[PDB]
């Protein structure tokens, strides 16, 4: 419980910092009794670091590790994921026996302490090509030799999406033919797209949601939000501003619980 | 070798006939050994039963059901789909064992009667949510009873996205969490729009498709083909075009095999 066992997520920049604190704050919310991590690199401001200290019981300073992966990255119109590599270093973190990753860009909606029942590699499906995981929520098992293994497979071969996704997919290929215990519940794990994308599901189904997951080049911080109105201000023909209600938790937790700390 | 089982598809009018046609010559082509079913309601013309005769074994004549949804066919854009609960009908069909069903909208690229090695319900994942199976391709035991529970909670409940695949996501409600091996590898229900969503996995694992299935308000009978040069012709923006390999065999098929019949 308290001691062995923790969430982590990664930031390189101030940005996704704001993702992180926010994730963390909704961690605390729904009164978690595992630690909670991030994974930080030198790009991320002294400043910044030392508010992640208030949220996160540990910042772990790591280096950048970046795939170069232009061709593959472009392929998704991804071209800023070559960094997200650097979750790898997940593994490394051997002073826990088990954790679950969560992205910078995931906010919590209740408590999701019953994720430490599962075993690595445990995570829900991608929207996109549901035979692969989606690696914004997963439950692993921190080792060296796992660590090194995928630090080895990324060098050799790197990632068929240029980012983490590919190579851990990859790596825990059983994944899609295996104990379907591995195979979190999709709420766990509930990509912004899928309301959108089937909409009736989201209506029947969605008012579980455990975890919302905003994946996609757009991130709630990326918007432009009046805390007066609540209201949020988008790019044209946004379509996640038909259901908003997750965007606007994202916002109200930024500027109720995470603003105060970052002055 | 099976002469108690069976693919089964269906067919409301003469424009998704085009589709059954083109999907039961891919059967033919890639060698199954199972019998072929169409069901078929009033709307299809006289001559287009005939010709799907020259291809199906069996054309079951059955009554358009219609579940008349308008609010939540809107809710996903699709508000022709109230009658895709017609294909309710197939449990029915009880002079078979084992049936696969097929949407008219699917395209077969390999053999494949392994699939009658499965038992209902196999599926599967939808793309949109994907702890719901998408109904395009599905495994299932004919029978009476379910026929009519199937029916029952048709009448009484409706579907939740207005059409088939709402009902039978909520009638096998354990298929998310249960027999991994009810899951259906993403090849045999390969979704048009998770090429274009998720290309990097598309590029590595695509090869080794054995069902297309164009899902989505437009269908391969909408596009304008040229023979001569083999080009497609499509409305504007349209994301499909970027990987167009799929709908160029479905309008060879097509130009070959059944327009022949048809002009
Ligand atoms: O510039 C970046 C890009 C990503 N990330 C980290 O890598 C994760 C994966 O990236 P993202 O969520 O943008 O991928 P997606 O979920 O959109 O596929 C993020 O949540 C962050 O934790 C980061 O720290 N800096
Ligand atoms: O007007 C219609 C619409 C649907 N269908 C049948 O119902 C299936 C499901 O509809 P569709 O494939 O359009 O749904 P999608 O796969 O796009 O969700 C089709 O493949 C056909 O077999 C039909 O016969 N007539
Ligand atoms: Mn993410
Ligand atoms: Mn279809």
């Amino acid at each position: 419980s308290m001691t062995d066992q923790a969430f982590v997520t990664l930031t390189t920049n101030d940005a996704y910092a704001k993702g992180a604190l926010v994730l963390g704050s909704s961690l605390k919310q729904h009164r978690t009794t595992r630690r909670l991590v991030v994974l930080a690199t030198p790009q991320v401001s002294d400043s910044m670091r030392k508010v992640l200290e208030t949220v996160f019981d540990e910042v772990i300073m790591v280096d950048v590790l970046d795939s170069g992966d232009s061709a593959h990255l472009t392929l998704m119109k991804r071209p800023e994921l070559g960094v997200t590599l650097t979750k790898l270093h997940c593994w490394s973190l051997t002073q826990y026996s088990k954790c679950v990753f969560m992205d910078a860009d995931t906010l919590v909606l209740a408590n999701i302490d019953d994720l430490f029942d599962r075993e690595e590699l445990s995570a829900a499906p991608d929207p996109g090509w549901p035979d692969c995981f989606n690696s914004g929520v997963f439950v692993y098992q921190p080792s060296v030799e796992t660590y090194n293994q995928l630090l080895h497979l990324a060098s050799e071969q790197g990632s068929f999406d240029g980012g983490d996704q590919g190579i851990l997919n990859t790596f825990f290929s059983s994944w899609a033919t295996t104990d379907i215990r591995k195979h979190l519940p999709f709420i766990y794990n509930l990509s912004s797209i899928s309301i959108y994308s089937y909409l009736p599901a989201f209506k029947v189904f969605g008012a579980s949601a455990k975890v919302v997951h905003f994946l996609g080049r757009v991130k709630p911080w990326n918007y432009t939000y009046d805390p007066k109105t609540k209201s949020v201000k988008s790019e044209a023909h946004d379509p996640n501003m038909t259901h908003p209600e997750f965007l606007i938790l994202w916002w109200n937790i930024f500027t109720t619980n995470v603003l105060p700390l970052l002055q």
